[PDB]
């Protein structure tokens, strides 16, 4: 192909439980080495993996994870923000038990801004520093999580818990029908919708879910003009559920990625991308037209051993995936002309059960991506203003 699977392994430093109850670290880190070492020093011997990146802290002091988030975004999200602004399709995704740091690496806390931000950040920050009159650049974003192989949007001003039906179309691949595309102008309004897609999480029966996964997508449209031309570039950041083992289909769409993954390693008529929502809606992201980088987050002492062990081993995998990424040239007009051509040919065979509707769908999608900018505008707007006044009768 042309470019690998990029893995990185995130260590977490000993918490202040870890430290207090005197639970043995037993992950160490060796330049891009992890070494695992045994949990009572017969088979008691170090195991070593290698990785394309390694990002470990001395303790939890906020210099040291400071230093660790500035790390992993120079190390990874400039990367694929570069690839953004090349028309690249990119993505990471976050890997690794409960409590590993997938959240905190991808998200972060209001002290420690994850990666997410920071892109947001740095992208509307390099779009208002390079438009011209002959460079235009349109920013998208959207939020979904994923509970039990049902899809929800998170960037709805109404939580209402109701699950958007996953299509597929011949010429546009898997979608999620009534998913929110929202126009955003500057970092502050990507800022509201994800403080607020953030508090709109899956609870648990006890605290959010950790079977959900969160997807969160920035669309970057660049257009260069007596005539223009123009590049997208889609950065995908999924925050996945906690790998550990069980404590129906709850669980099907992370052994069905771990079944991928697995494919992969070793034209995907036997790569089970369609045995699950997730592994369908990202099936671009594994072996596809895609930059992809999987941050695995793991735990340094011995009381998760085996899990950790677990998460190395799938990180190991993943390297040996390779992607054919290309630049993205004008798609819409092909999307467009392709969904036309579909349009009238439906039309023509009509002439002669599962195309009755099927023309009506194909016009849908054409009449709803050739919304102007301005109505998405207004469209924002409209939402953000709802969201000042969804708390206003809640005051
Ligand atoms: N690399 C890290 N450095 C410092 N603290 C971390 C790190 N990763 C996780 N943590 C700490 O442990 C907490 C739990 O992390 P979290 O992102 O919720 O894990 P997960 O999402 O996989 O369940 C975090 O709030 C953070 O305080
Ligand atoms: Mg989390
Ligand atoms: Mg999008």
């Amino acid at each position: 192909g042309d470019s690998k699977v990029k893995v990185a392994v995130r260590v977490r430093p000993m918490n202040r439980r870890e430290i207090d109850l005197h639970t043995k670290c037993v992950v160490d880190v060796e330049a891009n080495k992890v070494i695992l070492n045994p949990i009572n020093t017969a088979r008691g011997q170090p195991k070593i993996f290698a990785y394309d990146h390694c990002f470990w802290s001395m303790d939890e002091s906020v210099r040291e994870k400071c230093a660790g988030q500035d790390d992993v975004f120079k190390c990874l999200g400039e990367n694929i923000l570069q690839n953004a602004f090349d028309g690249y399709n990119a993505c990471i995704f976050a890997y690794g038990q409960t409590g590993s740091g997938k959240s905190y690496t991808m998200m972060g806390t209001a002290d420690q801004p994850g990666l997410i931000p920071r892109l947001c950040s740095g992208l509307f920050e390099r779009t208002q520093k390079e438009e011209n009159e002959e460079q235009s650049f349109k920013v998208e974003v959207s939020y979904m999580e994923i509970y039990n192989e049902k899809v929800r949007d998170l960037l709805d001003p109404k939580g209402s818990r109701q699950t958007l039906k996953v299509r597929e179309h011949s010429v546009l691949g898997p979608y999620v029908d009534g998913l929110s595309k929202l126009a955003v102008t500057s970092y502050k309004d990507i800022e509201s919708l994800m403080s607020e897609g953030n508090k709109s999480r899956t609870v648990a029966a006890t605290e959010e879910s950790s079977r959900s996964h969160a997807v969160f997508k920035i669309t970057l449209t660049h257009t260069l003009y007596g005539t223009s031309g123009e590049k997208v570039g889609k950065l995908s950041l999924v925050d996945l559920a906690g790998s550990e083992r069980a404590t129906s289909n709850i669980n099907k769409s992370l052994t069905t990625l771990g079944l991928v993954i697995s494919a992969l390693a070793d034209k995907n008529k036997f790569v089970p991308y369609r045995d699950s929502v997730l592994t369908w809606l990202l099936k671009d992201s594994l072996g596809g037209n895609s930059k992809t980088a999987m941050v695995a987050t793991v735990s340094p002492a011995a009381d998760n051993y085996d899990e950790t062990l677990s998460t190395l081993r799938y990180a190991d995998r993943a390297k040996h995936i390779i992607n054919h990424a290309v630049v993205n040239e004008d798609p819409n007009a092909r999307i467009i002309r392709d969904l036309r051509e579909e349009v009238e040919k439906l039309r023509e065979q009509l002439t002669k059960p599962e195309l009755k509707d099927r023309l009506e769908e194909s016009e849908k999608l054409i009449q709803e991506m050739t919304v102007t900018w301005e109505e998405k505008l207004r469209k924002t707007e409209e939402i953000a203003q709802e969201r000042q006044k969804q708390l206003e009768s809640h005051h």
